[PDB]
């Protein structure tokens, strides 16, 4: 094929031990999700696979799985982007509930409401959350305009907001002939994965893309997958 | 007041460090690592914040930013990497300890090369045990045939930083922006030079130490206001 892509989501969080919606919240890996970026990247080390310059988010969660894997294929001197329109969700009121209060507090009809539907989001995250400056005040953030930064997402929105990044960023890097590595998150990697693919949002509703695992696309020259996504690693995983 | 920050990476393994690692890919040893997370737990401890940081294409020195922004949690920063912070490539003699030196060319031309500005060690020849493994290596195929050192004496290393500097982090550091630079003795060296405006003589006597913030105060126009200082206890 004319290109390669790699594509990694991180693997568990700090806070997925504890059942807590993360979104924009910037949980570090647990030991077992660090676990899991250095297996991903020995995978890519046993495939002699190489890059020429990587993406990833601004959340660390993400950003220790891209240097776990560099360490392991001894690429650590690759160039590195980091965008915020890589971010996780912003799962918005609901960042830092964990599943029982949720359940709890909303009923079962408006959660599966919440996880089936593409552009409904969730409660907008209100100036008296608990983590309303710890996110939206993050300098991190200072650049973006008023209405990028987020109170709640639908997956609709984090795609929307994750797309230009793609065409703008990405793209023009493919067609130079880089290879590139994006590692971050389920759903801004689903955006990418719908656009590539063309899939339904039903389709991308449904799909949901394995942490920890180099997700490799042979595309051609018009950025088309020329066959379904294949995974590395053992023949069990 | 502009605040501008460097560290120095510490010990890489098999004693490199004392081995002229030079080019060659050495890793810091946990000694080495451990003294980059002080290094950033002091950085933390000081509330430090930066907007940007650069660094060599060196593992050690790219492990020490990494620590250290690990520490201070600021993984989210842009970061820049350069061959032009790489340590001074020491040809030949990269590799080999004090002794081997001694040994293989006599303690007048070793001596030479100590006090020396602007004289190269020998070149790093093809039998050499590193000569494929650096001069081959895939993050260099972009330089030029002249750009590609095989050798290096003080001076062409400062003079193949300091377009760096110029062109890429004093623009930073005009634009306000706090800078962060994690690199090798020599790159730094290179930088300290112009910053202070030393002599040939002064920068082959300065000795920066490693793991250890080093703190600049800069005015309008980029010259210190005071001299360096360092952070921890
Ligand atoms: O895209 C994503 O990020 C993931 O999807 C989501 C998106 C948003 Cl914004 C918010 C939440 C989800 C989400 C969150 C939690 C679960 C979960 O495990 O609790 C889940 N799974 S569920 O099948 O739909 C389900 C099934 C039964 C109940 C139930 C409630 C009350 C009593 C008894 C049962 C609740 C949920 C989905
Ligand atoms: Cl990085």
């Amino acid at each position: 094929a004319a290109y390669k892509l790699v594509l990694i989501r991180h693997g568990e969080s700090a806070w997925n031990l504890e059942n807590r919606f993360s979104g924009w919240y910037d949980a570090d890996l647990s030991p077992a999700g660090h676990e899991e970026a250095k297996r991903g990247g020995q995978a890519l080390r046993d495939a002699g696979y190489e890059f020429d310059i990587c993406f990833t988010s601004v959340q660390k969660r993400a950003i220790r799985t891209l240097w776990t894997v560099l360490d392991a294929i001894d690429q650590m001197w690759l160039p590195v982007v980091r965008t915020w329109r890589l971010n996780e969700r912003h799962y918005g009121g609901l960042t830092g509930l964990n599943k029982a209060e949720t359940a709890a507090k909303h009923g079962e009809a408006q959660v599966k409401i919440w996880r089936r539907s593409y552009d409904v989001p969730p409660p907008p995250m209100e100036p008296d959350h608990p983590f309303y400056s710890n996110i939206s005040k993050d300098r991190r953030y200072a650049d973006l305009t008023e209405d990028q930064l987020p109170s709640c997402e639908s997956l609709k929105d984090t795609i929307a907001r994750a797309l230009p990044f793609w065409n703008e960023e990405i793209v023009p890097q493919i067609k130079e002939g880089k290879r590139v590595l994006i590692a971050a998150h389920g759903n801004s990697l689903r955006g990418i994965v719908k656009h590539l693919e063309g899939l339904s949002e039903e389709a991308i509703m449904e799909l949901n893309l394995p942490t920890g695992i180099p997700i490799v696309y042979e595309l051609d020259k018009n950025l088309k997958p020329i066959k379904p996504m294949q995974f590395l690693g053992d023949e069990e995983t």
